[PDB]
């Protein structure tokens, strides 16, 4: 009933959205992984008469329960989708958007995880974000390559229209007292690539993280805090 919905609040296969700014959405999902369940946020974003989809909601039939719910709430056609790093909680999905007439985006890094891992695989690469600092446009949004952080290869996502920042796994919420999952982490280079994300986008308003809840540019700070007491 209008709160940002939380992991108890989502059986698995269902998805939620919640309405962030004019035109801009976060999907949330629940699923389970080595016997716990979590929640997990992406991002949509109004293109013209069409979508542009951040992230799977991690896996296949979360994501054809996304564009479900995306037809029910929205009503306007995903065609483009990104995913922001190579894990099964932004790309578990990629298969079903693929079937569903989705173009499916990733830097050739994740890509080449993606494939790697056994994860599904974005069928078109985005060069132009090899280098931290590196930004490029992508429809209604920017694409940031702010470096290693939650893994080598993490893309966070600015909504420039609405001063939204959406940091994917390298951004954690307010509550979290860990660093989530590291497998793939840099925990040493994390606060160097949250730093540069603070200083690309001071003017943010609005920062969504990887999983769990919204909130403003003190995640950020939160996220470095986290990382560092969980490295030491
Ligand atoms: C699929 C993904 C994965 C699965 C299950 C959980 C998570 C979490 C996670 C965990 C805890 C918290 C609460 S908290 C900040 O208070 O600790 C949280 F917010 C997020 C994350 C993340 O942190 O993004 N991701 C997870 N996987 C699997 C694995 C693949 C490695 C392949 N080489 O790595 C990874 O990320
Ligand atoms: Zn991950
Ligand atoms: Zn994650």
């Amino acid at each position: 009933s209008g709160e940002y919905p939380t992991v108890n609040e989502i059986p698995v296969g269902e998805v939620r959205l919640y309405q962030i700014a004019d035109g801009v959405w976060s999907h949330i999902a629940t699923q389970s992984f080595d016997g716990a369940v979590y929640p997990s946020n992406g991002l949509i974003v109004r293109d013209g008469d069409e979508l542009l989809l951040i992230d799977t909601a991690w896996g296949a039939k979360n994501t054809a329960a996304l564009l479900a719910e995306i037809e029910k709430q929205i009503g306007l056609p995903v065609t483009r989708a990104v995913s922001t790093h190579f894990h099964d909680d932004r790309v578990g999905g990629v298969d079903v958007l693929r079937a569903a007439g989705v173009a499916t985006y990733a830097s050739p890094s994740t890509r080449r995880l993606a494939e790697a891992e056994g994860n599904e695989i974005p069928t078109h690469s985005l060069e132009g974000l090899s280098s931290s600092g590196d930004a490029v446009r992508f429809g209604p949004v920017e694409l940031f390559y702010p470096g290693a952080a939650h893994s080598t290869d993490n893309l966070v996502v600015y909504v420039p229209s609405a001063n939204v920042l959406y940091g994917g796994c390298a951004v954690h919420e307010l509550s979290s007292t860990s660093a989530g999952n590291v497998a793939d982490a840099d925990l040493a280079e994390w606060p160097t690539s949250v730093e540069r994300i603070q200083k690309h986008y001071p003017e943010a308003e609005v920062v969504i993280p990887g999983h769990g809840l919204p909130g403003g540019l003190d995640l950020l700070q939160h996220t470095a805090n986290v990382v560092k007491a969980h490295k030491n």
